[PDB]
């Protein structure tokens, strides 16, 4: 029944040697509440130097990794090249990698039984565009979404899978969203997981939220039943992302 | 006369391990000269790569975004290249136009962004076999060229040197001999002395970027207008050393 609360700051593309170093430095100096489970996700080419100068009880991740051990892609990263960093996660179907780099729900599914494979643990994004809400789909995109996964991985393979839920459809858009329509596509979720993986894995996976987080909204957000962190944007580059890991103490 | 030119694209190969065997043949080579060389190593180990290497020879970035910074999870920045002291790129490799749908335009961006950014760019063009045997040949590279000049100035061509990579003989099962390689090279020399500059066609390097090894890369070289080359998998072999020195006796 109970679920440790998980705070993920992605980056993107964003950073600096100096920004990283104050950003960093902030983390170190920052009192944290132990009870939540803490993970970065710097760009591709300073994820060393991140590892080595970050407080061990954040984990990094990368922001996406391919499909096979190595070969021919020129561009792509290895699960196994980031199990050879000392990168314990990455970061899967992001909105931005489906949606602007055409990631199809089959290749996030793919790289997902992959790094699983490869030892790596997953935040696995997934969400509907506003298109999609309009027309009616919400349901049936996160289910398609999940489906791809839940097809490739075993039962025990969900242990290292976080879900990320973006409202892309409230992502630059004129909308907005309210924790309540949050917990709505989150229950969804939940009860998908229930109805199609086993009522444990429903139970025990986290499934945090992914759309616009800050300081100002954070704790409201955390109140949800089903909301079980965060994955942070812009926020994740600025002092309040302690603020947003701190929202239940 | 045009200075030649080897790249070694590593793509999608190495770990902490094999790179720094890797290196360590390369800072025991005895090298010409005369060549200048850059290595691609995959992202994460960039700063690896740049640390441990003998300062004669440059590294490369395998890819890279349109923008200095934002919302692009998975994307690398020009602007982080150069922080990290990365003065290369590689820019539409055939596996991101095929593979990753990398548009024409994207490409172009890409290129602009970076020379703008204060990065040389490895440029690659080609053909497909199905365009080949059409004989679009000439069509397509003109069209991937045209794409560039549309979007860089005249001076911008100073710090790119281009990449034949020959889609139709790699993969294919097909080799490209020598003569069919002189024959694409003079017509890319050929378009941008007629469609850019006279400086600009007698400057720019123009690599081979086909299956280059220790057995090909001397009369591959000795053509007039082959420049040098975009290594592949011999990159990641001892054998890269005999292909800089390609032009020795």
């Amino acid at each position: 029944m109970a679920r440790k609360f998980f705070v993920g700051g992605n980056w993107k593309m964003n950073g600096s040697v100096e920004s990283i170093k104050s950003l960093v430095e902030t983390l170190n100096n920052a009192e944290l509440d132990p009870n939540v489970e803490v993970v970065i996700a710097p760009p591709a080419v300073y994820l060393p130097l991140v590892r080595e100068a970050l407080r061990k009880d954040i984990q990094v991740a990368a922001q996406n990794c391919y499909t096979k051990a190595s070969g021919a892609y020129t561009g792509e990263i290895s699960a196994e090249m980031l199990k050879d960093l000392g990168i314990p996660w990455v970061i899967l179907g992001h909105s931005e990698r489906r949606h602007i780099f055409g990631e199809s729900d089959e290749l996030v599914a793919e790289k997902t039984k992959y790094a699983l494979d490869s030892g790596l643990s997953v935040i696995l994004c997934i969400g509907e565009t506003l298109e999609e809400r309009e027309a009616g789909k919400t349901m049936d995109v996160v289910a398609r979404q999940l489906k791809a996964i839940a097809d490739k991985i075993t039962e025990n393979d969900w242990s290292k899978v976080v879900i990320a839920y973006e409202p892309v459809w409230a992502i630059g858009t004129g909308k907005v969203a309210t924790p309540e329509q949050a917990q709505e596509v989150h229950a969804e979720i939940r009860k998908w997981l229930a109805e199609n993986v086993s009522a444990e894995v429903a139970e025990s996976t986290r499934i945090i939220y992914g759309g616009s987080v800050n300081g100002g909204n954070c704790k409201e957000l955390a109140k949800q039943p089903d909301i079980d962190g965060f994955l942070v944007g812009g926020a994740s580059l600025k002092p309040e992302f302690v603020d947003i890991i701190n929202a239940k103490q």
